[PDB]
């Protein structure tokens, strides 16, 4: 909507106070004009009709319980926009400053978040498996990264291409969490998962097998569940990415870590230049090796580490 850019204040899902960019026109709306062609947050009002209504507030103070998921969706979309712009020189998910739209309060008891082809959508959780899913910066960034994938490599959401799609969202979700620098880790979803259990998460990049996901190509899931295991076999790629950044010896194969910035550069260039809708794991290895070669040179440590990481997880 047309109005004047304002700055509101609120509390997120975890009870932390933050400022948010709003727009005033009779009401204060969750519309951030400071980034691209805007970031817009909507109320789905416990229904499944999307997007719902652009979030309106009478006083530009967002401290009600009902507000908290909106605050976080809106703020973390901004952080994610900033990461892609500042770190990768990418303007929004399409590279041309597309408006970023999110809806919160989707459905009832909904233990999921998603990118629907056009916008991000966040459940509230059931309060047992999840609390509102926008409370996780890694979750927000995971979802916005689906949009980046769809505009770039376009990895088909099944089997190996789908597992790469998933891993790319976990990787950049994690890199965004490190960019924001609040309790960062190589775990996925820990801020919003199981409020009754401390120290767990939905997936782990550092140790995918902790949560039953494969950490080696020989352990890949070959069935038909989960679109051919897209959230399962992502563990193989997540582990490779973790190793490229942090190093380690895995199944006897030693990898010299090169750190998160270089991981992000390698994978961003692979995603945007080399991967295609049908890329498989072997092709991702080649894309990453070529990307590291472009950036750092064929004889570089970075290239060597990429090869060792994919060797460690059994991807040739
Ligand atoms: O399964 C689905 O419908 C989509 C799936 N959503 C999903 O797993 O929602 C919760 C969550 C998302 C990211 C990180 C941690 C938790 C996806 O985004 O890949
Ligand atoms: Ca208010
Ligand atoms: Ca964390
Ligand atoms: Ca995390
Ligand atoms: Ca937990
Ligand atoms: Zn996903």
């Amino acid at each position: 909507i047309t109005g004047t850019s304002t700055v509101g204040v609120g509390r997120g899902v975890l009870g932390d106070q933050k400022n948010i960019n709003t727009t005033y026109s009779t009401y204060y709306y969750l519309q951030d004009n400071t980034r691209g062609n805007g970031i817009f947050t909507y109320d789905a009002k416990y229904r499944t009709t999307l997007p719902g209504s652009l979030w309106a507030d009478a006083d530009n103070q967002f401290f009600a319980s009902y507000d908290a998921p909106a605050v976080d969706a809106h703020y973390y979309a901004g952080v994610t926009y900033d990461y892609y712009k500042n770190v990768h020189n990418r303007l929004s998910y399409d590279g041309n400053n597309a408006a970023i739209r999110s809806s919160v309060h989707y459905s009832q008891g909904y233990n999921n978040a998603f990118w629907n082809g056009s916008q991000m959508v966040y459940g509230d959780g059931d309060g047992q498996t999840f609390i509102p899913l926008s409370g996780g910066i890694d979750v927000v960034a995971h979802e916005l990264t689906h949009a980046v994938t769809d505009y770039t490599a376009g990895l088909i959401y099944q089997n190996e291409s789908g597992a790469i799609n998933e891993a790319i969202s976990d990787i950049f979700g994690t890199l965004v969490e490190f960019y924001a620098n609040k309790n960062p880790d190589w775990e996925i979803g820990e801020d919003v998962y199981t409020p009754g259990i401390s120290g767990d998460s939905l997936r782990s990049m550092s140790d995918p097998a902790k949560y039953g996901d494969p950490d080696h190509y020989s352990k890949r899931y070959t069935g038909t569940q989960d679109n051919g295991g897209v959230h399962i076999n992502s563990g193989i790629i997540n582990k490779a990415a973790y190793l490229i950044s942090q190093g380690g010896t895995h199944y006897g194969v030693s990898v010299v870590g090169i750190g998160r910035d270089k991981l992000g550069k390698i994978f961003y260039r692979a995603l945007t230049q080399y991967l295609t809708p049908t890329s498989n794991f072997s092709q991702l290895r080649a894309a990453a090796v070529q990307s590291a070669t472009d950036l750092y040179g064929s004889t570089s440590q970075e290239v060597a580490s990429v090869k060792q990481a994919f060797d460690a997880v059994g991807v040739k």
